[PDB]
């Protein structure tokens, strides 16, 4: 209601689920503490409806478990506190980079003071070619531009295992989320 | 998915979770989901910080499939495109009508014209007595209210199982949604 949102975007198949699966990975890893029942469960609902005509109609359904969940989408929760994770295929090459542009555009229209963590994802069946071109693109044309957000750190992992750069990603996602929360408390 | 979105909204424990279920089990139609992902899957993440006397709370995570179900949640389509399922238990009698009021003030707040269907569940278990006195509470403090959304219906139900109730209440849902792009009152 209150606290802050991980907001993972990116194209489909680029591995977010994956990536937050083993980010939450430990023996207590997704189903954990408080909730007997999940906050918010968004749902699509196919109907193949009958009222005038004889057209097919899909609701999208957000089933809210209370008062603090649905507090939680007001529209200043969801624009505001909101560390993103912008993340892309480095298997698919640097194109998937420039794939990254109209999300980073997206994301500074929606939440003007949130900042990003770039993460490419499948290093493990990239080759270095790939991984230096993609590097170059965000180094060059990524970082630290006026109409983006704040790239405060970018990584490449294999999302499927545990590693070192994995581990690593999840202290920078706790650092930056315990940063930005309370970070820039005034403007001069 | 598609634009219009439906709201369940309500206590915790009133059975929105098993209403929907049960609204989703139409006749012997198997489909399951249109894509092979989640759209939207919302989960909370426990983390545990090295540095003590800072016990954190957990992250709201909004793992997002793609650019559409992103493009979904622009405050337009969250305030402005959505249709409201206020659930309660109607086993709890006519105060649970009373805790209705915040709700009904919290989604006028979202949008003036968000159309709410109010539905009660656990009619099963429910005294005649406790229907009586929540379906007048209903039409004197609830139907037509200026401040308040426009109740289009409002419904009584065992969420667990098919009824005739049930099958209206879903009929209700499907004409609100056909019906969403036009006004209220005069
Ligand atoms: N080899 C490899 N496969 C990955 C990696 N990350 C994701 N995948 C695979 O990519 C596919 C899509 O993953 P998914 O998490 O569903 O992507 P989403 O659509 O962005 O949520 C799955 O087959 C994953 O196992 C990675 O780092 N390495
Ligand atoms: N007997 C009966 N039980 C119900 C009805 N609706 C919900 N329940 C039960 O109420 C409890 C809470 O339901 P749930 O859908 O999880 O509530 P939510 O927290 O509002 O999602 C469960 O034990 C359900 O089986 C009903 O109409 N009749
Ligand atoms: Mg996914
Ligand atoms: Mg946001
Ligand atoms: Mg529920
Ligand atoms: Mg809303």
């Amino acid at each position: 209601y209150n606290r802050m949102k991980l907001m993972i975007v990116g194209n489909t198949g680029s591995g977010k689920t994956t990536l937050l699966q083993q980010l939450m990975k430990t023996k207590k890893s997704d189903l954990g503490m408080q909730s007997a029942t999940v906050g918010i469960d968004v749902k699509d609902w196919p109907i193949q409806i009958r009222d005038k005509r004889k057209r097919d109609l899909v609701l999208n359904v957000w089933d809210f478990a209370g008062r603090e969940e649905f507090y939680s989408t007001h529209p200043h929760f969801m624009t505001q506190r909101a560390l993103y994770l912008a993340v892309y295929d480095l298997s698919k090459g640097q194109a998937e980079v420039d794939a990254m542009k109209p999300w980073l555009f997206n994301i500074k229209a929606r939440a003007s003071s949130s900042p990003v963590i770039l993460v490419g994802t499948h290093l493990d069946v990239s080759d270095e070619a790939q991984r230096a071109a993609c590097m170059s693109k965000i180094t060059k044309e990524l970082l630290n531009k006026r109409g983006f957000p704040a790239i405060r750190d970018y990584h490449f992992v294999n999302a499927t295992e545990e590693s070192d750069a994995l581990a690593k990603l999840r202290k920078t996602i706790i650092n930056e989320s315990l940063n930005f929360k309370i970070r820039d408390q005034l403007v001069v």
